[PDB]
């Protein structure tokens, strides 16, 4: 598993300079802390973010999170950049304040990558209420996540709509302003070919 | 691979190399398996060594028996991708001497630096080699991995083949003399030569 090059690095770097480090900011994950497969970092007040996705170690696990959170296709995970995580983590701002649903697992896992310095704001809100503007995010912005294939089931066996960490950011902060983002445009930071492996190279 | 902290360390350590004074580089293993880079500057004593476990074990042990006669066991913890690193650390359009291009060459252009300049030396195979005996005396304790008896196409054994000390060697042989340093360093640290603590990367 070929993580970043230093060229990749360097360029992560660069492209962390479109984020702003004291504008408010979300953070989303699918999957457990210590193996996440998505992790969605969203500014609403520019529409800038950073989306990307994750192969899983615990393939059983995984199996379970689609089946009863996320949808996702292990296959459709093959082609991410491994170790494009770490280096987002890495990358990210000192001292950053990140707002979340539910700050437990984030906690361990910026923690896991010695990142103690990013602060998480718990925006508690009701199941009931956080949910609200699902169907008219997943309406509008839909297009930009179509990882989420699979059928996702509820307690009840219904069908239920799957979570991506990008559409419960913007959930989250519609739910919290009371309506959709005010936003002309949206724009992730990381291009397709950092997201996904590129062509091959030589590493030594 | 590097981590991102570890990148950035690496960048700033970099910058302990003067990218317009003369430098050597030379590695032991093939270019597209390396063991061993060495890169030195004469004139301030400021050079870059490290080491990388091989891919093909066979070729490896033919090349320690004939070559650098190092040990598989002692390259396990080497800090993984720090070749591609380092490589691409360095600086744009710099120009490096040495003492057999044609694999370094490879090397590099498998790592996309085709910028890099490579300068093969005119250089007597006796008269290359000089100088190995006094550097190995003054030098030797900078690197402790060629614990390995090495021999020649005949059963008779010689001196095995450190890319570093090489550099100084190769040096020595072009001026003359051994180098006027009142100091060498290595920029990089034991700490990211060799794998550190357990970190989750994800
Ligand atoms: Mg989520
Ligand atoms: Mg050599
Ligand atoms: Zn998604
Ligand atoms: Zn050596």
């Amino acid at each position: 598993q070929v993580g970043l090059s230093y060229s990749q690095t360097m360029l992560l770097k660069d492209l962390m300079g479109g984020i702003d480090p004291n504008a408010p900011t979300w953070i989303d994950i699918e999957g457990r802390f210590n193996d996440p497969v998505e992790i969605a970092i969203f500014q609403p007040q520019n529409g800038q973010f950073i989306h990307f996705y994750r192969e899983p170690v615990d393939q059983k696990q995984f199996k379970q999170d689609s089946k009863y959170s996320h949808g996702m296709d292990l296959a459709d995970l093959f082609n991410a950049q491994p170790g494009l995580t770490s280096s987002v983590i890495g990358a990210l701002p000192q001292g950053m304040v990140l707002s979340c649903q539910g700050s437990d697992d984030i906690r361990k896992l910026l923690d896991s990558q010695n990142r103690k310095d990013i602060k998480l704001i718990d925006v508690e809100m009701t199941r009931e209420a956080s949910r609200e503007y699902e169907d008219k995010v997943w309406d509008k912005y839909g297009w930009l996540c179509k990882m989420h294939t699979g059928i996702v089931r509820d307690k009840k066996k219904k069908e239920i709509t799957p979570h991506c960490a990008l559409m419960d950011c913007i959930i989250f902060e519609s739910a919290s302003k009371a309506r959709l983002p005010d936003l002309k445009t949206v724009h992730n930071i990381l291009p397709h070919d950092l997201i996904f492996r590129g062509p091959n190279v030589v590493t030594l």
